[PDB]
């Protein structure tokens, strides 16, 4: 029974990734210069990179939880607040736009979408994502809070499988 | 207004860091050779989880858990098959009345794992309404009202690097 990185490639390291998050955090900063943003985690692939966004935030916060297949989140936590979604990955853009759907209808003040990584290939439409770390080919990626069969979740870094 | 202004930090970020180091060589060391699935206790174990799992260097898995302050425990990703004949170790943030704790080892336990261990940043020994065995305890603290670090109250200060008390 042995340590599930020695089954894996770096494809972006940890110090990248904290650098990217770095950015992330002083760009939400900038943006909500005094505001208050609610901050939605969608459950389960984002919660590392939940972990270290919300400790470099510098704003009044409020953050909640979601999953993909919950479209749930309250009318009293959207309706005339700031949203920004906090999501792992963006593929095809098929739970953006559910998402995007599901929340904006209790009118948030704005709605903003943030992904730590983007693949473009396979494309469902038009999909506007107001933040990206990372552009990546497209590629099987598994690190960072990201599983497959509930593998690799604990890899500080975003790794292809051998 | 950022929810630090009105805390005051009783636990940085630095002592957590350290914490969290000795926990993962605990661990380590105790399961070297074997395998574990992690149950992360959301909402409020979420960061404790993310930066331990980063210091873990044996086979895992991974499973999450809900627990809602009566206790009401939802199965957000927990499968019988990750539980049954397995070494658990449940990952929590605060035990304090130890009510989620033995709801939590009855809920896991009925899927029967070979062995349940429990583990808990935080250990607030009053007004327990039973005994606990605690496995691995990051830090034992007074009777305060605490946040950060993962801890809310009302969705505010879960982004706070540092466990803190109210002003
Ligand atoms: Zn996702
Ligand atoms: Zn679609
Ligand atoms: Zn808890
Ligand atoms: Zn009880």
């Amino acid at each position: 029974m042995t340590y599930s990185a020695e089954n894996t490639e770096v494809y972006i390291t940890s110090q990248q990734l904290e650098q990217a998050v770095t950015r992330l955090a002083e760009q939400i900063n900038q943006d909500y210069s005094g505001q208050q943003v609610t901050l939605v985690c969608v459950l389960k692939g984002s919660f590392m990179f939940f972990a270290d966004l919300v400790r470099k935030l510098r704003i009044d916060l409020r953050t909640q939880f979601i999953t993909a297949s919950s479209y749930s989140l309250k009318e009293e936590y959207v309706k005339d607040k700031n949203i920004i979604i906090i999501e792992d990955i963006v593929d095809t853009g098929h739970t953006y736009h559910k998402l995007i759907e599901g929340i904006g209808k209790y009118n948030p003040k704005t709605l903003k979408f943030a992904t730590l990584l983007f693949k473009p290939a396979r494309l469902e439409r038009d999909v506007k994502l107001d933040y990206v770390c990372f552009e990546i080919e497209d590629k099987f990626i598994v690190g960072y809070g990201l599983d497959f069969d509930e593998k690799y979740r604990e890899l500080p870094y975003i790794g292809l499988i051998k």
